[PDB]
């Protein structure tokens, strides 16, 4: 009843849809990444961003020793890289294009955009962490289309650009980082 | 040394290349029902069962769940961008015209959406102009049945899935897994 009831949290938090980031750093020499959905634009002023890695992450130790990351946002055409990171092969770079950021984290070729950031808290989420980044440097790459890699239901997927609808907002006390 | 290195439009452009659902956060307080727009959720932990939000410093939802201690995530179907759009109006009673019901702890559900989640305060922490809520989860649903079309906000706009995409996905590093992979 215990393992039904973790069954139905997977199920019913899947409803919520996500993009998909692989964040990212170097340590003593190697790159070493991970794939993340728990991820958040946090603040503005100063700029924040939110993590959430499991409590037996073996890449969140690292991060956690250099003090850097980068977070890689995904296309659609990246499906392969997010497979790969998953996985338990060694060697996860092999093959994948990439250059170290101003700070020294890997940016992987190929992604919608990237964010350059230092480690600035972390707290107890139960069984993960809560990390917050603070932002150093940001961009996104020109003249690639906006394709975003999804992950819904425990499947990944992607959007329909004819659905694209322009949004109006009235309310300054709620409103959205990206809006 | 304070330093301003960080444009805001770009920010805000960039940031929103990060896909998201949509949800209505909603509570009762002082015989009224409160509730607000968010993207900023996430599913948190799965032994205790948590779940996070991030409301602005300023929100005036906020003050409602704080008071009350409780609040219910409604995640929004494709075809009720309509209520997403009134819920970011500053029309004085935002639940008009809009069918809801009590869940079991006494928050508003969206009749229509494709599930909810029913939540307790369980702790509150500073994030700059913007705080991070904890909940943790008593209760939640994705019945009744409604064909699996989420409403989505990509680039500040909003938009929907193309169901031919999608496709089954495998995860053998059990460290790393996603909290909602199958």
């Amino acid at each position: 009843a215990e393992a039904i009831d973790q069954r139905t949290f997977r199920r019913v938090l899947g409803q919520f849809c996500t993009g998909v980031t692989i964040i990212t750093t170097v340590h003593e020499g190697n790159p070493v990444g991970f794939a993340c959905q728990s991820f958040a634009a946090l603040s503005l002023d100063p700029p924040l961003v939110l993590f959430c890695p499991t409590k037996v992450s073996r890449s969140w130790k690292a991060i956690e020793a250099s003090g850097r990351f980068c977070v890689n946002i995904l296309h659609e055409k990246q499906q392969h890289v997010s497979a790969r990171f998953g996985s338990r092969e060694p060697d996860k770079f092999a093959g994948i294009d990439w250059r170290p950021s101003d700070l020294g984290s890997p940016i992987i070729d190929g992604s919608l955009a990237h964010i350059d950031c230092t480690v600035h808290d972390v707290h107890d989420g139960g069984d993960h962490f809560v990390v917050f980044g603070k932002v150093h440097g940001l961009s996104e790459v020109p003249e690639r289309k906006p394709r975003p890699l999804l992950f819904y239901r425990g499947e990944y997927t992607g959007i329909e650009p004819e659905k694209n609808t322009p949004a109006q907002w009235r309310d300054d006390l709620e409103a959205f980082l990206t809006a």
